[PDB]
């Protein structure tokens, strides 16, 4: 459950930090709510868990909050859905990283002057850890879970309207991770459904034992949210003295934030091909197991996490109604689908899931309404980010409609070709050239050689040469005045498409793709060809062949 | 002149700043030292305005700093003029934007605190505008040239030893736009070289004019180096009572620093061309007049100009220094290289040369000893990346001239090919499909189609409207049981290669690449085949060719 339950596990070393700012505007003997919203968190909790083990139930494939939200409602609630999924991750990842950089300037006071490049510095490294591509992503987890039950005993061994509704909703935002496992089912044994539904509901029992007892600890202790340091630091540190234990408890507690944030990121492409397959992302995300769209994907959700991390400061009580929103959404729309998916079918136990999803269906909206109704200074990218998002997504959908109407369609095939006219060309007479005028003549017949001499000596030389080169293949030496090589090209392309034409041949030209083993070559050499196909050869409709002369 | 001499004219903003501000250690009643040393550069000027002229007559075709330091001396010292070259002009677009936006600042006071972001705005804006490639580049000179002319008349009516040696460095340092027209001899008339000389012999006198009228201005005002504001700003704003015409001097002042930060990053691809006609900078920068590398290096001269304009501040005192070493060591190089080739030479006035040239190569290492042993805390980027910029030039000589050696020699030709086999990868049969492998009948037969399935159901149904389809061409289904494409493509890929090569055929791909009017949807399209060639089509020696279906 590791792997998976990073992000929710990794939610209490911010939930009772939240809970406890939202109720440290009244006073600081407020602090007694602390522990009913805590408990009525865990109330909703119950229900997400009940609810998505449903889902794992209702979805063995493994759907999360986008395939039950486009299955029941319809394309908008479903695209919705995706793009709030889609917010949640950038968020997942840009708070999550932000809380460990917390607990660290925790850990080192000296260190909390510089929050945001550290920040950025973490985010960078895990940019880096996922774009080259296991078990050491689940002792981080396990030594969390450790280090806080046992804080919470030790805890617990030494201890022995509105505004309350805002505070609910940000201590709601302690349920960010349950989506994890609805979307990996498929990683699971034989029985992947019922082995899933296990581990969340294990999850569940986790989740609620850290934050319980973190929320206690937090009123026992009577600690109070100080913008040096989170609440489980101030915790650790009075139940045990900034001891080496302390120095464990929060270097796992940012190991495990960093280990959130890698989910995030890992988890992002299920998103995407969830959608690609639905036409609504590119189609380079289809091929999920090959890791196509992983390299854009991790750039995009580390660039919009740096964004997201340098606007707000690296704050993470000014990051985490924006992760809320983006978390509850699709817990709205995912429990609202499930009600509509048991009212439109009847199954035996109808009243019953229909309660549980309707019930968590509402404590969702409502949390995401205060949240919209009380952070709208840091829930304005939402609203700015979700149309934005969804029109995307939308006229993605119609690009590739548009273009299945227009491709589907196979019609009369075009005319039959009688031959093809070979472009060959040279810079200067060497191996490469001979290897790919051997290949052109192989191909077909009319092998042209063209070399866009710069110098009319140097072009008498190369001719020569040429001529006392043994391949008969026909060479043409255009001048060009200035250093240029796409005007006269362009030229000698017209004239040889419309010789072509009027012989009815295709026009095909060679590129031999210099490739040396040393990975920054790639900018000295055959850098002259992508021009050649950039300018004048993707738009004409003419067949650009390139051979991979590998050097030694 | 104007195009050319928006460097040298532009100077003037901080030249006399530059001495102030050495002249200021001292004390105020020091200013007067500013007056002798200022002529004192005004010699210094004559001998490399004299100097160049001379290059000018040596080189017709235009060599400036670099042809003349590398036929005279040898290949060390002409690629150091040459990298010295390249960080002149990354320091002139960036003292020329910082002192812009310096004079910027003073004409609007309360737009100083945001001095590094205005900065890299300006930079930005000369990229962009740089990268979508005039008459609108010689009336902003020309204002300037009035302006100060007009602003010296009336300041002459209302007023009708180690670190004085420091003070001249910092005031030669306002002699660094000279190697423009050097640089830029071929755009002139009929008599090319005689034209440009004259025309560098006005550039010297106005040079000498503005800069000893700012001097004898600031001197008789007793003006001193505002952190707020250029020592011209405060010539104007004394002598006119920050009226329009103070704001129009201010405007104009900042207008053709950028406009001399336009011409180094206009003026860079020179460089790049003539050292890439040596084989020293990659080949794709011979093709001047195409602007191959011009993307490229504009890109590259923003981004340096950035770095060393938020390292460094923003503050034109503190890059000063740098852009002195990085335009002086081509000073000194050039001298050095005509004084050379005077002696290698028996020319009739051989001694009148030898004299100049040797004075002006003498001053000019002087300034730039004083340079390195007085502001190293700012000259120490040139020791860190003249190293660095050397050391790779002579990289890609050693690279190219490696390749020259396995390239020129041509040898026994290849075996000769009896057919070839195309591979035609298929996602659906579309019109693409169809098109792709018409063109891939009309190359050759054996025409073999692949599709990656990725469930069975759909590879049935799919193989099944192939057999509807009339295309007479093999196809092969690839059952791969992840959402893969490289490897079920690679392990058929070595089965047809190893085929081919039995039957002595070359192997070839067809990869149609979908292209639509949108410049956005590049992304969207075609994205799944970069990834075949990237992967398993570029490390094999297999022809690649791509069929550009455009898009209606
Ligand atoms: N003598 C030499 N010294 C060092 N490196 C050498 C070399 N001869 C070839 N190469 C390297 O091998 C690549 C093979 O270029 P090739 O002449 O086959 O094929 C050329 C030719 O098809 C076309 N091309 C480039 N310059 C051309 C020109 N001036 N006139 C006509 N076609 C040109 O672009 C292709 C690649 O051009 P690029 O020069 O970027 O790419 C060259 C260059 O990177
Ligand atoms: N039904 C459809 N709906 C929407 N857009 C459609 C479409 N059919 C084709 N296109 C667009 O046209 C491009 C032409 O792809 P084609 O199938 O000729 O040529 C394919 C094929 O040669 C290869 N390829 C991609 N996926 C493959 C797969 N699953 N199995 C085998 N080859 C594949 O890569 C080439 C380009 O693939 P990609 O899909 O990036 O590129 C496709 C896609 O961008």
């Amino acid at each position: 459950l590791a792997m998976l339950s990073s992000d929710a596990l990794s939610s209490v070393a911010y939930g009772t930090e939240q809970i406890l700012i939202i109720l440290a505007t009244i006073s600081a003997a407020a602090f007694w709510y602390s522990i009913p919203i805590a408990v009525g968190v865990l109330i909703l909790l119950l229900a997400l868990i009940l609810s998505y083990r449903q889902i794992i139930y209702a979805y063995p494939q493994g759907g999360g909050a986008y395939i039950v939200s486009k299955e029941n409602l319809g394309e908008k609630p479903g695209l919705i859905a995706g793009g709030s999924l889609l917010v949640d991750y950038i968020l997942t990842v840009a708070v999550s990283i932000s809380a460990g950089t917390d607990a660290i300037t925790s850990a080192f006071p000296a260190l909390h002057d510089y929050h945001v490049p550290i920040a950025i510095f973490l985010v960078l490294v895990i940019m880096i850890l996922n774009l080259r591509g296991a078990s050491i992503l689940a002792y981080p987890v396990y030594l969390f879970v450790v280090a806080l039950l046992v804080l919470i005993a030790v805890g617990l061994f030494k201890l022995m309207l509105f505004l309350l509704l805002k505070a609910f909703s940000s201590g709601c935002s302690a349920l960010t991770g349950v989506e994890a496992i609805s979307n990996a089912i498929p990683a699971f044994k034989n029985p992947p459904a019922r082995n899933a539904a296990r581990t969340l509901a294990m999850m569940g029992i986790l989740l609620a034992i850290l934050f319980s007892g973190i929320t206690v600890l937090a009123y026992g202790y009577g600690t109070a949210p100080k913008p040096d340091e989170t609440v489980v630091s101030q915790i650790a540190s009075e139940t045990f003295g900034r001891n080496v234990f302390y120095y464990v408890i929060q270097g796992v507690t940012s190991l495990i934030l960093v280990l959130a944030a890698n989910t995030g990121f890992s988890a992002f492409p299920q998103l995407a091909f969830n959608l690609a397959r639905d036409q609504y992302m590119p189609r380079m995300f289809t091929v999920r197991g090959d890791r196509l769209g992983f390299s854009n994907g991790i750039i995009f959700l580390g660039f919009a996490s740096i964004v997201l991390i340098i606007l707000f400061g690296g704050q993470t009580e000014h990051l985490i109604p924006l992760y809320a929103v983006g978390v509850f959404i699709p817990f709205t729309l995912s429990q609202t689908g499930m009600c509509m998916k048991w009212i439109k079918q009847k199954p035996k136990g109808w009243i019953g899931k229909m309660l549980i999803n309707s019930c968590g269906a509402l404590i969702s909206f409502m949390v995401l309404s205060i949240l919209f109704v009380t952070k709208f200074n840091v829930v304005w990218p939402v609203l700015i980010f979700m149309p934005i998002v969804v029109l995307l997504f939308f006229a993605i959908k119609n690009h590739y409609t548009a273009v299945g109407e227009q491709l589907r369609i196979v019609d009369k095939e075009p005319e039959e070709i009688k031959g093809t006219v070979v472009i060959v060309p040279v810079a200067g007479v060497t191996t490469v050239v001979q290897k790919s005028i051997h290949y052109a003549k192989s191909l077909s017949d009319q092998v042209i050689a063209v070399h866009v001499s710069f110098d009319r000596e140097q072009e008498k030389k190369f001719e020569k040469r040429w001529e006392e080169l043994n391949n008969g293949v026909r060479l043409v030496t255009l001048h060009s005045s200035y250093r240029s090589l796409v005007h006269p090209f362009d030229k000698f392309l017209e004239t040889v498409e419309a010789k072509a034409k009027k012989e009815q041949f295709s026009v095909m030209v060679l590129f031999p793709q210099f490739i040396t083993k040393k990975r920054w070559h790639t900018i000295l050499h055959n850098q002259s060809a992508f021009l050649l196909r950039v300018r004048l050869f993707w738009k004409k409709d003419i067949m650009v062949a390139t051979l991979p002369y590998h050097f030694k």
